[PDB]
């Protein structure tokens, strides 16, 4: 059981999961570090602002940190997400 100070149960059985990846390791720590940082916790339009990420990294690789992150934080917008990672591997109009 992780800490419940802004998440919930359904939010932290992921956190878990992607604690395991050795590129997402600090994100246990990273909620408390980024206490303030929110938005994408709750309302608004978390797609369009992904905090944090996973070294220079690759717009595609950025993509793929901010999907895995919201697929453990904000499961709904999963789709937009999805969405945004196509239309920046492929293309605007794909």
């Amino acid at each position: 059981t992780p800490r419940i100070q802004g998440l919930t149960v359904e939010q932290a059985e992921a956190v878990v999961r992607l604690s395991c990846l050795p590129a997402f390791k600090d994100l246990i720590a990273k909620v408390q570090a980024d206490e303030q940082f929110g938005i994408w916790l709750d309302s608004s339009s978390p797609e369009q602002t992904v905090p944090y990420l996973w070294t220079p990294a690759t717009p595609i690789g950025q993509a793929i940190h901010r999907l895995l992150l919201i697929q453990a934080f904000r499961p709904d917008r999963l789709l937009a997400m999805a969405h945004m990672f196509v239309s920046t591997n492929l293309g605007e109009s794909f």
